[PDB]
């Protein structure tokens, strides 16, 4: 299976990228650097994280270095959902673009569909613990979009968290310049997201699967929850493979056509994840991992759940 996707931009993607929510600052540049010495091309990145500078740290070393050109390199970040008004889009993308010490983005997303209003915190809330909506909507936040495009920051944009209705208002926009490349969601066999994936694909979208592994270190995880790497069932077709629960989980969503980010900050785990190029799942692989499916969500916030373009009221 080859490296990289053809995006409907006319640019190729690899479909495997380094996750960055959650990696500390302080083990993150290391972290981007050892990602690139063992043959990532694609980091994942938010300005919510809070890491980008540390990221750019690395990125810039290892372009200075000339271990990698700019060309080869995917980099991919997400517009804040307290900057979804006209005036903000392209100074937040300059912040980014700042820290990640970059001229331009390969690919630029609207990072949940909701707007929040502007202002230091980045879930601002009422008293009673509501997020504070913008009137914003996506339709004028996806005009902003296009003109980073038209300006040079960014090669590509995209979407993420936006259900099937939400996508099919983007593509029915008025006056629409340019299609989203991408549509970033939460994928694993958990949340197999067989619908909305064939509306997307179907669209010529190509899907990111995030929280690949099932996000363990999310921070609100509860000792009960299910768990995909000690997953019995998926840790037996790893053994089948001769491979670990992780390359399995990673290959799972390559095999799909989808892009696929897991974090890590462990060097030996950054390496064991790209190991996943010289292995096939069978078709009934496939169609077991995509058997244990149980509409899971790693992602998803309830004080956020009332503003009008919380994604996941929708069944898809
Ligand atoms: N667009 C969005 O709204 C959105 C939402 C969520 C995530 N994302 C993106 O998707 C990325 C990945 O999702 P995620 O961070 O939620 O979780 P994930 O990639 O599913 O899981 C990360 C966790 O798995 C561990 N891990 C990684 N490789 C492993 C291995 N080989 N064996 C055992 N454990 C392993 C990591 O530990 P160590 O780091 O300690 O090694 C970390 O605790 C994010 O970092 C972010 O870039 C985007
Ligand atoms: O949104 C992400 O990329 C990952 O999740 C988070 C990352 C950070 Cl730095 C802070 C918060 C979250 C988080 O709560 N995500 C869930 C979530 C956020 C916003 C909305 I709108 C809905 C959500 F489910």
């Amino acid at each position: 299976m080859a490296s990289r996707i053809l995006l409907n931009n006319g640019a190729k993607m690899p479909i495997l990228g380094l996750g960055t929510w959650k990696s500390p600052p302080g083990q993150v540049t290391e972290a981007v650097k050892v990602a690139i010495d063992v043959g990532y091309r694609h980091i994942d990145c938010a300005h919510v994280y809070q890491n980008e500078n540390e990221v750019g740290v690395a990125i810039q070393e290892k372009l200075r270095e000339q271990v990698v050109k700019r060309e080869e390199l995917f980099i991919v970040s997400k517009l804040w959902c307290t900057y979804h008004e006209k005036g903000l889009v392209k100074g937040a993308c300059q912040k980014t673009l700042s820290d990640l010490k970059l001229d331009y983005l390969d690919l630029y997303l609207i990072h949940w569909p909701t707007g929040f209003k502007p202002g230091k915190e980045f879930f601002p809330l009422d008293e009673s613990g509501n997020v504070v909506p913008s009137d914003t909507n996506i339709l004028d936040t996806w005009a902003a979009m296009e003109e980073l495009v038209d300006e040079g920051l960014v090669k590509a944009i995209g979407i993420s968290n936006f259900n099937h209705l939400q996508v099919e208002m983007i593509l029915n926009k008025p006056g629409l310049k340019y299609k989203p490349a991408v549509n970033q969601i939460e994928c694993h066999p958990y949340l197999t997201q067989e619908k909305l994936i064939q509306y997307c694909q179907s669209k010529g979208i190509v899907v990111t699967a995030y929280s690949p592994l099932g996000s363990p270190d999310r921070p609100w995880a509860k000792p009960e929850d299910p768990s995909l790497l000690e997953d019995p069932r998926i840790k037996a077709i790893a053994a089948k493979h001769n491979k670990t629960t992780a390359q399995v989980l990673i290959r799972f969503p390559m095999q799909r056509n989808l892009v696929v980010i897991p974090k890590s900050v462990t060097p030996e785990r950054i390496a064991e994840n790209f190991k996943v190029f010289d292995f096939e799942l069978s078709s009934q692989d496939m169609t077991t991992l995509l058997s244990y499916n149980r509409n899971w969500r790693v992602c998803a916030l309830l004080s956020c759940t009332s503003h009008k373009d919380y994604p996941f009221h929708e069944e898809f």
